[PDB]
């Protein structure tokens, strides 16, 4: 069986309208059950032009390619989002206040629709810790800057934390449809989670810095000795939001640089763009496996 | 005044890749293409930023392409017209703090010089009525105190996130010769989170009450407080450290005292938005002419 998914906001049942303002969708104007009723897999990723690219992969991967893939957030530009099948893409930005937002009104439009026996996935990018340029990292525990699982807000002006482990049998589930490609190396390990780019990452190439070479070196390869194989900067509330409705959830990011080596990302654009695919690749043959079932 | 950083290192790379706006000092002219900015100005949204260059160029005389610089990559969009550059930055702290970043490198790698950088933005009003402007005084965090906080290499900083006085006494100014609209000056609160970090009772998570919401907004009120958005204090902080001078101009979308949804019509909403625009409009069309 499939559970329904649930709010934890008693609120939302009481009122007479719900305005899904960043996707630019209302209860008063969509009809959510038609709509996305049979949403079964829902990924998440911050470019808007990732995601579509990636429902087009699907859409050929599961034979529903001719066509057309229509943003079904005209209206708006904070976030893009694309559906063939039971599969739903939609782009988040960067930072976790623009994932949040983005949670907020996925988690409520998931309900509204009355979907059921979803998954949620983040696919992404980061960089790597001692791992080799075009790693994939199947997140088993995202971790704060100090390397504990935890995700702190500040609501009505109090300090809250909620835990961020993810679902154990996904990553292992994950981690063999990587081995069935056979294209890429893919580790299972923690993933650190920032609020800043580069100071917030170590970097020594921001616009500022008050820091050396040695330090950084130190403070990654403390992170490397606690488990942590990337660093990025949506995993910890993308855990968090979903442990708290009670969701499957997985995050699975490429590596785009060896952290240790250096702070800028140099590669090739052609490379970038192949490495960016892995991800994509890794779930497509996630969700025909589940779908073969 | 030009531009400076406070990190030693840039100055001995042999290239600086702006990664996030794909622009590169060894694929890009940076002095050909931005030495002659003076205005800044930044904003969430990539349509919003375009209207608003294509709105100064009008007022200024300069109107008929407007190409997106920041081409190869759909990350934030930039446009330039006469020594005016818009962008975008997208949604919440980490988000602007990575545009500023390379924004500021870009700006000392031009050799830009006295220049100011001004947000232009959306926010929740408290006490207000919808529709009002705020020129943020200071940045304050959701315990009211004008502080960012940032976590390096594990530990925790902190910077001081208030506003160059004489540039918000400027723009109230610019504010009244338009009299078009009510503008105020009042703290502006910037948090992590839209929905359980702004007190709304319509999120996804909410174990809280409408009492609990309507005490905490009115303690805001009485701190000084008159909106709140999610941008204000990085923006703040990293503009104190490099001795920029800088303001934020947002734009109320609603009374956060009467509600939590956005359900004003469009055009409401649109003409709302363009506000800010005209506000920064006038203040830019008087440096110029003075
Ligand atoms: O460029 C930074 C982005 O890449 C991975 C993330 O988590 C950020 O959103
Ligand atoms: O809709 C939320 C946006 O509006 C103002 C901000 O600061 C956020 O980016
Ligand atoms: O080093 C990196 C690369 C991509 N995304 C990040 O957050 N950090
Ligand atoms: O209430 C609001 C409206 C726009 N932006 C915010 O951060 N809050």
């Amino acid at each position: 069986h499939n559970d329904l998914v649930q709010l934890c906001n008693p609120h939302i049942a009481a009122m007479k309208e719900d305005i899904l303002y960043h996707f630019s969708l209302s209860t008063s104007t969509h009809d959510f059950p038609a709509m996305f009723g049979d949403v079964k897999f829902v990924c998440v990723g911050g470019s808007p032009s990732r995601m579509k690219a990636f429902i087009k992969y699907v859409a050929m991967e599961l034979g529903f390619a001719h066509a057309d893939y229509p943003n079904i957030c005209e209206g708006t530009d904070r976030y893009a989002m694309f559906k063939v099948g039971p599969v739903l893409s939609v782009s988040h930005g960067m930072g976790v206040p623009s994932i949040a937002i983005m949670l907020h009104e996925l988690i409520k439009l998931l309900y509204h629709a009355h979907c059921s026996g979803v998954t949620l996935i983040r696919i992404g990018t980061s960089g790597g810790i001692g791992l080799e340029p075009g790693s994939v990292v199947i997140t088993r525990q995202a971790v704060d800057p100090c390397f504990k699982p935890e995700f702190e807000q500040i609501v009505l002006g109090k300090r809250e934390v909620r835990n961020t482990d993810l679902d154990e049998q996904l990553v292992q589930e994950l981690a063999r449809c990587s081995a069935e490609l056979g294209e890429f190396p893919t580790v299972v390990g923690n993933t650190m989670c920032t609020l800043d780019f580069y100071e917030g990452q170590g970097r020594l190439d921001g616009a500022l810095c008050s820091y050396t070479e040695k330090d950084k070196q130190d403070y990654l390869r403390a992170a490397y000795a606690a488990g942590i194989r990337n660093i990025e900067m949506e995993a910890s509330v993308f855990a968090a939001m979903c442990n708290a409705c009670g969701l499957r959830a997985a995050v699975v990011c490429v590596t785009l640089l060896n952290r240790l080596e250096g702070d800028q990302i140099s590669s090739p654009h052609d490379v970038l763009a192949e490495y960016q695919q892995r991800p994509q690749r890794l779930v497509g043959q996630f969700i025909k496996k589940r779908l073969m079932q």
